[PDB]
């Protein structure tokens, strides 16, 4: 009478009622997840691994908050009392009865970022992964090795693979990102979906929108009279010390950047979560504001006279407004000398110039002009190859694909 | 109180009697393992994951079966019908009830490899390792990366420190040795038997016995006019090509042996399992004799005039007996350049000339003598180094301390 | 060393779980439950197996609730949507996860009756039994044979004494009771708490109730003027014929009760949920209720002017009022001729005379007053033996047990 | 994955892992499979393996000669105290030996009812020769059973579990097959009326000087006195002190008897290890613990019983009977909890005190006149089925079946 699987779960769920285990609400849910669960008009939303109410999933929500209020619209975070949610999506906390509901029910999932092997995506639903961006580093099956603790590079990417076979519908942003994801995801062109990203919709839209650019630019109590430079340096496991309590200043040197730029600047600075509440600002108010904590990168952009990065995928998304970008890779001969562990060519195809120096870097930022000029050609050989793609119209594409699918599925 | 442990062995093993798992024999004997089981008098014995009799523990336990007959005697195979052993031993197949019986009674373990961490080695019982050689490559907790697929570094050397914990005493042939034990192994001074390793016995007793070299001579049907040559190469994942059905002839090229040492010698073929079922000895017979898979090392050293190795701590064994090495290292480039992935300086203190090509080996085997001479020296030194502490006494040692620790357990 | 106890349940909860038993919910109550679940402030209530809200349990929840409000009140009942209870008390329904979960925690067992004894009660709980009546047959021990299926007398004795040495306190209500439960129950005087019944308290507390009887009169439509005649006999199992689709009229002829009495008296049949649910009334109506279903049989000790009952324990509650009854034991032949059967000698000291024919009955039942007068020794004879315990103070005196008991362990 | 191994499956994991005894009961009932079944393999108990003796005995005594080709094996509770001649192995009942045997034998036979965990597969035929003719009422027949533990519905429910199980029944007279049919709730087609193979002897031997005389010095018997029986069932009343001599009065016995007859007491094995028989020496022998008791009616030139199955078996020698009842009253004053009418057609003497009893003895071809009549209606009514070929009937109906089965 009993068939093998659902005896595997049943003991498996015995164990965690008796022994009073935490994962008690994930083994009920393995048991009793069926396919008749699905209620067609339930979609559930998740921003990386539920960190955030942010990015491409807030903003294919944003739009069908205002064009089909008539769906049940449902939000997942680690810490939902922590997170805000406009308009009538109700919240569930990760790993919590309702968020398994949520999962079993929703006839769509939308998510930026990896969601759990162990919810069953069924042959009944929907999952569009929007992902979150073009890539520089080489990710999933492209990677060569990786020392990650607990895990080796074939269970690590067998585990991969069995989550992008669940991805009904991929994003991307160009066909450089779907000649990547291709492989490196193992996917199929028929799902890739090359509408551009809706949370890179803002960047279309309203690049010219004054009360709105404003709006940002009050919002950080940010100078009347000074342009806007944002720098967002990437992760480096290598500066970590000291328990993480005193930190050595950037190496992009700040008090310089005070001297030549004080009067025509102001410095948005956004680093990682653990550099950014260990940095002193002490005497720079005014001129550096930390800016690591804010919800919405694409409103930095929009706000921002110039970007200073060094190997991050947001010079793709920036790049839409073709600005000018400055590479500051202080550390480029420590990252392999000329590494092609980049699916391009950092050394020569990317819209600004290489420093490794900070000096003559801000003295080129004096006259954005002058350099606006100067690659003006490098700028746009990007914005063809990487940026050409987006509509302003993503998270219209994506939402009405859901209704789209909601409307068959209501038959 | 509730047992909240043996509530996850009843499950585990309910699941494994109605899925007709194999492991149900497994989970029985966790769930009713009780210290109650043990019978001080009997003793279990595996070699090599239970390949062999062989290696130490056949030599601690012929020992024990002529001085102390009247214990229990059990012996662990994979396949225990593939197998021969001497004496009253019962022997056991791994994975099967009386396998796990065996294990749950036995006052005393022996073995010379890992043993499996699902067996649970009591309080109440003896876990005696006697390993199976001294160290050149580093090993365990002296490793920086292990690729090995399945396994994380962290998560294998945590699972090593789970097996060594478990020893309670931890064989040793040199003080060399122990310092690396010590720390390769977590391993406390205190449980460090220096006394030898009891397979290398014969290496002292008998290495002038005549008649015995001549049963082991005449039993591989040798030439009686020519001197041996053994040759022992490790194991290169490199050299594996084309379904282990054809391999290239060996780097040491046997047709140049043959025309310079076909008069004087012959030479013995030690290699790794799959290397010498592929190997075709057509028209090198009388001369290139595989013996790959003769079942006692220490037989093969004794009859041996000399030893052709690379990497291998076979070298530190035979090396108690004083006569020359050669090691025939043609890939010592692709391995690191200049490795300090030993505990040994390789490039300098060992007992013979390092070799990375098989032609000039050739010519300077054709005389010997003047190997050991020219080698005295060093042969001596590494002697003193490594090998000077082999007793000849090594299986009684371990033998007595068993039988030792096991009257005082028929007492209190 | 191996708990064999323990391995026992975890093979039987296994076997329920997947074999889809409905005795999964028991056995893992039975596996789990543990000394310190125990809530000392949740206290348990139920009445006859849970069939109702009412008698003794009920008039000890109802004095808590006005006292006691602070602690935790669950009732359990085989149909808890059927049942309604005043107040904070929860409802479980019999045999179900939150049933097991609450006698697991509770400090206090309240029952009236046997309660399973699949159910633990921990050293950690007292069991607090009132019983539910004054002997007349003889119960537990006492028995002779047992004849009753499946159960031998020695296995059915077993049991009933594994029952009753769970109970911490044992309700009595009379000197006779004692010197009886003593032995029937296998009891300690030391247990026996001799109070009286607290579902007997409203008869002391509120006979003169002008108020009282009233809103019971009138819950009933009884008309105005008419006296209150209550009849109940017992069950005799002889009489079951057809199904239980129509039975022969009872005896007591309640044509010739009508044609005698129609006119000064309302006649209240309390009798088996089968006897009731075949009865013809047609054509008794404002004479003959049936009241077999209602739920609290003292309300209607309270109101009736005389009882008439055959080998029925209600004898001795209603005695409390001394009214006068009648004894219609139309059957006495058939029950032993001389039986002893009987902890008292029926044939002799009983409140009332011994009517085998209902004629007479009648007749007498005509001039209450000389009734009354007639037998005024015989009755306060017997209330002297049988009724004078209840103070009505009763339900206070467990309630204010319980929460005394509550208090120690709460240090 | 079925349900009902799931549910056998769970319990052997019990017993196996508590060492229970029934661990052997609970493999036995897992791999319980039909095709275990070995068509010459043969199991035989008699009275739940207390013995080698009864009808089992003779049916297996005559296969040993006849069919010594099959595999035949005994149950015993007691193998190691119990000799067996001829081929058979034995086995301890609930061993691992005892579950194979039932478990692979074609064909059991029994006199005595087989325990319930045992499965009695489609496969497989089983015999009930029973052991007697009936006179106390047994099994559905009964009226009330106040035996300790159980109740009576869910007694004759499992005997009604039992009997459904027997492929074969035998049995001695119409007035036995009748009384199956009902007791027993047996089909008419499933009994054999061919008597008991354990009274074959006493058709086949009665008259055979050699044999007789083996009995009778095995027993160490005189040799110029005659023999008496006396075999008495057991009455529970009679049970004290963890004995008072018997009723019918040795001493009188001796004085009127010991000198022309011998006289053998066969009791229940209770009251013959409290018996002392010191200065009786060669006129009471104690026969009670002798394996085969037709050896014993064979020598016997009357039968002393009271209200037993055995005067049935002993009538087939139209010999004298004598029917000691002494405690007649206690026993319901006139008792149709028999299935004969006891006070008229049984072939003796109703005697309540023993000293006319011993009068009549004296004398026994007087004895055996008196009576004829009614001794000849008894063999007539109780024994005139008995061929003497029971033993053959049986045997060979079991080979008849195994040849079947060998196709
Ligand atoms: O019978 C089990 O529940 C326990 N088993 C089986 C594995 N468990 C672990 C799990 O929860 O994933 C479950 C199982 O696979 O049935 C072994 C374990 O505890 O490590
Ligand atoms: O009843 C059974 O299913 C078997 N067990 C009991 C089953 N339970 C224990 C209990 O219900 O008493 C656990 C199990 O399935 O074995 C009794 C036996 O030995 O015959
Ligand atoms: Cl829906
Ligand atoms: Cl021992
Ligand atoms: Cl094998
Ligand atoms: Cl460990
Ligand atoms: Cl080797
Ligand atoms: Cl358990
Ligand atoms: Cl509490
Ligand atoms: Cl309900
Ligand atoms: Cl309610
Ligand atoms: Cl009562
Ligand atoms: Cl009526
Ligand atoms: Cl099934
Ligand atoms: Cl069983
Ligand atoms: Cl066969
Ligand atoms: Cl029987
Ligand atoms: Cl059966
Ligand atoms: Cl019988
Ligand atoms: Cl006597």
């Amino acid at each position: 009478a009993f068939k093998v699987n659902q005896f595997r779960k049943t003991l498996r769920h015995v164990k965690n009622i008796v022994l009073r285990r935490k994962n008690k609400e994930r083994s009920l849910y393995d048991l009793t997840d069926k396919e008749d669960n699905v209620k067609p008009k339930t979609i559930v939303f998740e921003s990386f691994g539920g960190k955030n109410y942010s990015d491409s999933p807030k903003y294919i929500y944003e739009y069908m908050q205002k064009y089909y209020p008539n769906y049940r619209y449902i939000w997942s975070f680690k810490n939902p009392d922590k997170n805000v949610v406009p308009g009538s999506a109700e919240k569930v906390k990760r790993n919590s009865a309702e968020y398994y509901q949520a999962y079993s029910e929703a006839s769509h999932w939308v998510s930026n970022a990896r969601t759990p092997l162990y919810l069953n995506k069924k042959e009944n639903q929907t999952y569009i992964q929007t992902w979150h961006g073009t890539p520089l580093k080489r990710l999933a099956n492209d990677m060569k090795v990786v020392r990650m603790p607990g895990t080796t590079t074939p269970k690590y990417k067998r585990n991969f693979n069995r989550e992008t076979s669940r991805w009904d519908y991929l994003i991307s942003p160009n066909r450089y990102s779907t000649e990547i994801f291709r492989s490196a995801f193992w996917m199929d062109e028929e799902r890739i979906l090359e509408i551009g990203y809706p949370r890179n919709d803002v960047l279309v839209n309203r690049a010219n929108d004054q009360e709105y650019l404003d709006e940002i630019r009050t919002h950080l109590n940010l100078p009347s009279d000074k342009k806007v430079i944002m720098y967002a340096p990437t992760w480096r496991d290598d500066e970590f010390v000291s328990k993480g309590k005193y930190l050595f200043e950037l190496k992009i040197d700040l008090d310089n950047l005070y001297k030549e730029l004080g009067d025509d600047y102001v410095i948005l600075l956004r680093m990682a979560y653990l550099i950014s509440n260990a940095l002193d600002l002490s005497g720079y108010e005014n001129f550096a504001i930390d800016v690591s904590n804010y919800n919405d990168v694409s409103e930095l952009f929009l706000i921002s006279d110039c970007l200073i990065t060094d190997y991050s995928s947001v010079m793709f998304d920036y790049g839409i407004l073709k600005r000018p970008q400055f590479f500051f890779a202080y550390d480029i001969d420590k990252y392999d000398k000329g590494l092609r562990g980049f699916y391009m060519n950092y050394m020569e195809d990317l819209p600004g110039p290489i420093y490794t120096e900070p000096y003559g870097l801000a003295k080129e930022l004096k006259n954005l002009d002058k350099v606006q000029q100067q690659y003006q050609e490098k700028i746009d050989a990007f914005y063809d190859r990487f940026c050409s793609v987006d509509n302003g119209k993503a998270s219209q594409y994506i939402g009405d694909l859901i209704h789209k699918d909601i409307k068959e599925q209501l038959e």
